[PDB]
């Protein structure tokens, strides 16, 4: 069993094993209590979240309250940090601002993925192609777009549809999903904040 709530932005909690992951947290404000923050990149955040966290702002491999933590870094010239959380028999990649399709290394360090999520709105992240491509060298099975056209972030952004033309079906939740078992299927998820 595992939960994941959207907050908005690439702002997630992930609950797993009795704990609390929150990624990429910003400044309506998330109110939650956490054992890690992991970050993506630079830039303070996460100084509203509550509870007694580890911040993981680096790659490497780690191990914090019985979640496996492995972050990976795609782009350093800023920076990105993909994070792989293994928790539940399950694989959860959150893949941050992904500026492009991962190299034949990055896709082997962070193995086949359970739960994917994806940028997809093209100019800042890759686009709605290469996010499929990416889905698929990492065999996702759960897929949440993320970094896409709302209505107030806009400019340069593709839709969320252009990413869900190009599969078969989809569905649309609120701001929770819940996951009973392990995914056996592919299934694309578009979440919304509320």
């Amino acid at each position: 069993h595992m939960k994941i709530t959207w907050f908005g932005h690439a702002c997630f909690a992930l609950e797993m094993e009795g704990k609390t992951i929150v990624t990429d947290p910003f400044d309506p404000i998330p109110n939650v209590t956490a054992d890690v923050v992991t970050e993506s990149h630079q830039h303070n955040a996460h100084h509203l979240v509550k509870g007694n966290f580890r911040v993981i702002d680096r790659p490497g491999a780690y191990t914090v309250n019985g979640v496996k933590i492995k972050g990976v870094e795609t782009f350093h010239d800023g920076k990105n940090i993909v994070f792989v959380f293994e928790g539940e028999g399950i694989k959860v990649c959150h893949l941050g601002d992904l500026g492009h399709v991962l190299t034949p290394a990055q896709v082997e360090e962070i193995g086949e993925i359970d739960v994917l999520l994806v940028p997809v709105g093209g100019t800042y992240t890759i686009g709605p192609k290469e996010a499929k491509e990416v889905a698929d060298l990492l065999n996702a099975k759960v897929i949440i777009p993320m970094h896409y056209k709302t209505k107030y972030l806009k400019f340069n952004l593709l839709p969320v549809d252009d990413f869900l033309k190009l599969f078969d079906s989809y569905e649309r939740v609120g701001n929770i999903l819940e996951l009973f078992e392990k995914p056996k299927e592919r299934k694309v998820v578009v979440m919304e904040v509320q």
